[PDB]
DNA sequence: CTTGAATG
DNA sequence: CATTCAAG
DNA sequence: CTTGAATG
DNA sequence: CATTCAAG
């Protein structure tokens, strides 16, 4: 009953996560950056009504915000299965251009794998929904990600633009896993003898025993909802001896 | 009055060359090779007129004889400026494929004449005509080169082949400039003086001054005669302070 | 004419 | 993968 | 829909 | 140089 147990720490139950502990993010330009704005290609009716909910449910979250900015790059129409299931995908390629780069220090999951000792064999995998969204945006880095909004008549005035960090924006991934390495060292210190693997939003907790990992998971449920982050209560693989996580399927310490 | 003084050497006096201090010549084949022959693709009234003088002349000069093979290789019309002037050409690559490799001995250009001294400056440059057709061809290897021929209505019984060295065999080059240079080694050691650079059938001779290039001119034609080797007349340079060779403009020691 | 390599 | 070139 | 890279 | 894939 770990969903009761920890009610804040799950998506199914928490809401939507903030991480209270960071500062909004402000995304340096490159040198010579100027704003691009680029034409928003006309939608279908089709396309925009699949697209609607989306948005709303965003503006009704506080994520996605009313703004008139001199940066625009287009939305589009990205479905599935059949000419149904829409979502709304942003193309930032003209902004990822403009924007500073940094260091990718995201390791990748090969060799993140080799620091998993062979004396934990106790597992807990857990993703963490909407992670990107859990971290603000600077209010003067927020006019950089602005799109087009038009309803399928009468909608908002022009522009909607992001007040967490982005989908899509080719930093991302870095500052997510940056952010919660700041924010989970504390844990990391109070647990010695637990093994926690961080892949920007998908996490391997290890510990040596059923009783240290069911107690392990916890207080890591504990922190991470305190935080402000959310974990899938779905997809949560807890204290188990078998697990996937990142396309591998940890059994008897191989992979 | 070269060409009076040098009947023998001139390809417009002295006739057809055969080089008659070259054993003819054996083609080793590789290990594995199997006599192939390639059927003949039809050829128009027109290509075969065209062809035709050119055959004849070669069987009246004994460089064609009748033949049967187990070897045949297609023979191709080709002409330049309008659809006249014609002239055979063997495609010779399966025949080439089962040849044994013989090392490259013919040097590059460019490395030729850097064995050319400021100090002789007086050229004479000379091209032996039909060089190839003066190497024999030992009787066990002529049926390696057989191709078909017909005449526009009736001719000779079915193939003809090459007594000397053929044009597209990949080895006629290296064939040729190695056997030339074993004839012009005592000519060589008879004028120290002279500097002498063969590239195949193109030949360089230097002196320090004009005297001794008319001199070393008159005996180098009259040693290729002698040999069976034949100049042109035409194109041959003689004596001159300026001479193209090779691509090159021989000119006050530059190039 | 058939082959291979070089270009679009 | 369709054309162009080069070559025998 | 637009971009670049990978394939034919 | 025309298609296909991948991606934002
Ligand atoms: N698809 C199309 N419309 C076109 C495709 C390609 C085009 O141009 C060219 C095609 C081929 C060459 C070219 N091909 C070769 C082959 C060589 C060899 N292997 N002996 C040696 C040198 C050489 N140059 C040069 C230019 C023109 C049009
Ligand atoms: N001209 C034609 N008829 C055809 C030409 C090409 C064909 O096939 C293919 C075309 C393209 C790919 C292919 N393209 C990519 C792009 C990638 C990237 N840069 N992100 C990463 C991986 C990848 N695989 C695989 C197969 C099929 C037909």
């Amino acid at each position: 009953t770990w969903l009761s147990d920890f009610p804040q720490a799950w998506a199914e139950t928490g809401g939507m996560g903030l991480a209270v502990r960071q500062a909004p993010l402000i995304i340096p330009l490159k040198a010579t950056s100027t704003p691009v704005s680029i034409k928003q290609y006309p939608m279908s009716q089709e396309a925009r009504l699949g697209i609607k909910p989306h948005i709303q449910r965003l503006l009704d979250q506080g994520i996605l915000v009313p703004c008139q900015s001199p940066w625009n790059t287009p939305l589009l129409p990205v479905k599935k299965p059949g000419t149904n299931d829409y979502r709304p995908v942003q193309d930032l390629r003209e902004v990822n251009k403009r924007v500073e780069d940094i260091h990718p220090t995201v390791p990748n999951p090969y060799n993140l794998l080799s620091g998993l000792p062979p004396s934990h064999q106790w597992y807990t995998v857990l993703d963490l929904k909407d992670a990107f969204f859990c971290l603000r945006l600077h209010p003067t880095s927020q006019p950089l990600f602005a799109f087009e909004w038009r309803d399928p008549e009468m909608g908002i005035s022009g522009q909607l633009t992001w007040t967490r960090l982005p989908q899509g924006f080719k930093n991302s991934p870095t500052l997510f896993d940056e952010a919660l390495h700041r924010d989970l060292a504390d844990f990391r210190i109070q647990h010695p003898d637990l093994i926690l693997l961080q892949y920007v939003d998908d996490l391997l907790l290890a510990a040596t025993s059923e009783l240290d990992c069911q107690q392990g998971t916890r207080a890591l449920l504990q922190t991470l909802g305190n935080l402000g982050y959310r974990a899938s209560a779905k997809k949560a693989q807890i204290c188990q001896k078998q697990v996937k996580y990142l396309g591998y399927l940890l059994k008897e310490g191989q992979r």
